[PDB]
């Protein structure tokens, strides 16, 4: 009765991965058979794992053949058959394939996100003045955002607050004076929490109003 090297088979990847980038290798044997050993997906394979992974015919070795992306799919079972083309029952082994995350996308503004308000000089500390958003599809850290006044944020006038991992706050921080200053050219950054972290702006103008 053909056996297999291992009980079941499983592999952690990194999404991303080379086309033709080995993931594992499946091995069948028996003393008691001399065909040659045809190692094939049946049709408990799904047909999106099918797209991702091929199996060599004769090597038994799967390899990548789409693109393997954590963001649409982080786990796939194979079942392979080690088919020898003879009227003997062939047995089969699940093949379990993890897909692990990378920092691939840094974090996008939503288009409602505010570039240009328009305040008066007695807006008081503690005002909620305007709104940004961002989405970062990446896992855990990765794709957490924050938020930040990078520039243009003259005496700490403004702070911006996040929430949810997404949503950027913008505040009056401290009291404004239209002669002072009457118009703000704020680079709000929304960075992710990789490492290195991911970073993308948005120029958030704020005017001082009589
Ligand atoms: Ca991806
Ligand atoms: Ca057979
Ligand atoms: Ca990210
Ligand atoms: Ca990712
Ligand atoms: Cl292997
Ligand atoms: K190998």
């Amino acid at each position: 009765a053909v056996q297999f090297s291992n009980a079941s088979y499983e592999a952690a990847i990194l999404e991303n991965l080379a086309l033709g980038t080995e993931i594992v290798r499946v091995q069948a044997y028996s003393i008691d058979n001399l065909n040659q050993i045809t190692y094939r997906f049946n049709a408990y394979t799904s047909t999106q794992a099918k797209a991702l992974f091929k199996i060599d015919a004769i090597t038994g070795v799967i390899t990548v053949q789409g693109l393997v992306d954590r963001e649409k799919g982080d786990f796939y079972t194979l079942t392979v058959v080690a088919d020898d083309g003879g009227p003997k029952v062939d047995s089969t082994v699940k093949v379990y394939i993890t897909v692990l995350d990378e920092n691939d996308n840094s974090p996008r503004f939503d288009f409602t996100s505010d570039s240009a308000v328009s305040i008066p000089e007695d807006c008081p500390v503690g005002q909620r003045v305007a709104t940004v958003k961002a989405w970062d599809p990446d896992a855990g850290s990765n794709g957490q955002v924050v938020f930040s006044l990078a520039s243009g944020n003259i005496a700490g006038a403004f702070e911006i607050v996040t929430t949810n991992d997404s949503i950027g706050e913008v505040f009056v921080a401290r009291p404004l004076d239209r002669e002072e200053l009457d118009h703000y050219i704020l680079q709000v950054v929304a960075s992710d929490r990789g490492t290195p972290p991911r970073k993308k702006d948005h120029i958030l103008q704020v005017t001082i109003l009589d």
